[PDB]
């Protein structure tokens, strides 16, 4: 059809996600335009829709209103036009964007720091499922928690799909990973070769780690649950001097309060965007590393099912169910 920016008519429904026209925008100094052609669906883009997010995006983003609002924050596609000042990227340069807030579009303008090259053994389509999950799984398992061969690691929320990059991390590096998923996901987690397998639904968890580690607990913890009692429950399981990796938004504790409960451990709450607002090269950074791993077969693209833009709202209740391990991709026309 015609270019396109996904919306949200009213915040709560997704039935009122909405194609919007889309105004044409020439890059400015610094910028590149990048034609979009797969985007995946992101959990933070179904709170958003939901108005789940809305303190958040006030105070640290411009969003006041719905009318401000875009979605979808990686995406494969190709450069179309290269604003003044940009070297070594052409149009026609096939890319990932990683950490816009506007994927759901036909045409993004965007930083060169935003971009990365597809490694060249995948298909466009594969490549998408990688910018998120490994770059906040690396961010947080190595530039941060540092982890090491040998280390116990758990790793919550298994089965989506940054849960699924730091399965693949952690074992390359020779972690023992323990796992939490919901228990109609945990037969394939356990090919996976994951040894502990646990239930992401209940704070049972704490107690069968305990056991399971006679009482030394894990070294590094990858959380993205903190709804209720998890995040105590989390500080419980936590190895003596342990690395606390906290990357949910919404009700987290300052370093202050998780200091009181347990005064031993490194707490490395974060948001892969706020972060790159630090550092303008990390993206580059941690592509440069983990894009020789692609190509050697030492980590692999996710699993996926795709979806026509036309079936946005299809898309995004299938992740909210999210029955399957799989990440959920949309195809631009």
């Amino acid at each position: 059809s015609q270019p396109v920016q996904l919306k949200i008519a009213s915040y709560g429904l997704l039935k009122n996600l909405t194609w919007v026209s889309l105004e044409n925008q020439v890059p400015g100094v610094g910028e590149v335009k990048v034609q979009i052609q797969a985007v995946p669906v992101n959990f933070r883009d179904i709170l958003n829709a939901l108005g789940m997010l809305q303190e958040h995006n006030q105070t640290k983003l411009g969003i006041t209103s719905v009318d401000h609002l875009t979605f979808g924050f990686e995406a494969v596609g190709v450069i179309v036009g290269v604003g003044l000042g940009v070297s070594q990227w052409q149009i026609g340069d096939e890319v990932m964007v990683i950490g816009c807030h506007d994927a759901f579009s036909s045409f993004i303008i965007c930083s060169p720091n935003n971009l990365v090259a597809k490694p060249a053994n995948l298909k466009l389509i594969e490549a998408a499922t990688i910018p998120i999950p490994f770059f906040t799984a690396y961010h947080g398992l190595y530039n941060l928690a540092k982890i090491q061969s040998g280390e116990r690691v758990l790793i919550h929320a298994a089965s989506g799909g940054t849960g699924q990059a730091a399965i693949q991390l952690a074992q390359f590096w020779g972690a023992e990973v323990f796992a939490t998923t919901s228990p109609q996901k945990m037969a394939v987690l356990r090919e996976q070769g994951i040894k502990h397998v646990m239930n992401s639904r209940t704070t049972e968890f704490a107690n069968e780690i305990r056991e399971l580690t006679q009482g030394k607990g894990v070294d590094v913890i990858f959380n993205s649950l903190t709804h209720g009692e998890y995040i105590q429950k989390n500080l419980d399981v936590l190895a003596l001097e342990g690395r606390y990796i906290e990357i949910s938004k919404r009700k987290i504790w300052s370093h202050s309060q998780v200091a009181q409960k347990r005064s031993d451990i490194k707490y490395f709450p974060f948001d892969l965007l706020e972060e790159f607002n630090r550092d303008n090269q990390l993206y580059y950074q941690i592509w440069k590393k983990l894009i020789q791993c692609f190509e050697n077969k030492e980590l692999h693209p996710l699993v996926y099912k795709t979806f026509p833009n036309e079936d946005i709202v299809e898309a995004f209740r299938y992740l909210q169910r999210s029955k399957h391990i799989g990440r959920v991709v949309v195809t631009m026309p």
